[PDB]
């Protein structure tokens, strides 16, 4: 009964990917995109392919990839079944991706995290694998949606120490759930409507392991296009001197 409903309006948001090496990895072990089913949705695509295990950039390709050609291949997806067709997917990525992992000497204990988002009308329907980001911002508020699956938030989430301290904290990188190192992961699964907000942004963490959220609010919210605005950010994060792959997508809610 609860199908017995009018099929999705069309609704895209204008988005834009932007990534870059940065000066201080050997590979842009990042990778993502932004694809669109056979009825015209959207889905934004984002992943940190493990700079400590071998092969991270095969990893992040690999899981881009496979939600490019599953989300590519799909025909609708009802805004009560997205939650389902993300965790369903990711499951079954993680799952291949374990393997590829085990059988490929070269690659041997590769991975990546994945946080990627479903567009419709008046939500968005996001999934998290690990220390990749969502948020909604507008002139007010800059508010993450996801929660890091990293060791220094768990110690965030358990008072063990402040967000202040984990930001500086030497075990900052650690992290505690991603694709491809067991057959089985738990996906975060979050809706978010969209009604009163300028912007949602999927970022690696290259991007805000340097870049304070204030600092990104203040920028997101002068006036601006998409390009300005992404040129001007992954220029923050390189002038903030970042050490990582910076990947993020900038969408426009309208
Ligand atoms: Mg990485
Ligand atoms: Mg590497
Ligand atoms: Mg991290
Ligand atoms: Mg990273």
């Amino acid at each position: 009964h609860h199908s017995e409903g009018l099929v999705p309006r069309g609704s895209h948001m204008e988005a834009q990917f932007f990534t870059d090496t940065g000066q201080h990895r050997d590979k842009n072990e990042d990778a993502g995109g932004i694809f669109y089913n056979q009825t015209n949705q959207q889905l934004l695509v984002l992943c940190d392919g493990m700079g400590g295990h071998k092969a991270g950039e095969v990893a992040s390709k690999f899981v881009t990839d496979e939600l490019k050609s599953r989300f590519e291949a799909e025909n609708l997806i009802e805004q009560h079944q997205a939650e389902n067709w993300l965790r369903n997917n990711i499951k079954d990525i993680n799952f291949q991706l374990y393997h590829y992992a085990q059988e490929n000497a070269e690659y041997k204990g590769m991975g990546t995290t994945c946080v990627c988002a479903l567009v419709f009308e008046k939500s968005v329907v996001i999934a998290n694998v690990g220390d990749s980001r969502a948020y909604v911002i507008n002139s007010r508020q800059i508010e993450q949606i996801t929660s890091d699956h990293s060791f220094v938030n768990h110690l965030v989430l358990t008072g063990q120490i402040t967000p202040e301290e984990a930001f500086t904290h030497p075990q900052r990188n650690i992290i505690t759930k991603v694709m491809g190192t067991d057959k089985r992961v738990s996906p975060d699964l979050f809706i978010k409507r969209l009604n009163f907000y300028d912007y949602l942004l999927l970022n690696s963490d290259g991007l805000t392991d340097y870049v304070k959220d204030n600092e990104i609010k203040r920028l997101l919210v002068k006036e601006g296009t998409i390009e300005d605005h992404g040129d001007q950010l992954m220029q923050l994060a390189l002038d903030n001197h970042s050490k990582d792959n910076v990947t993020f997508i900038l969408a426009a809610i309208e």
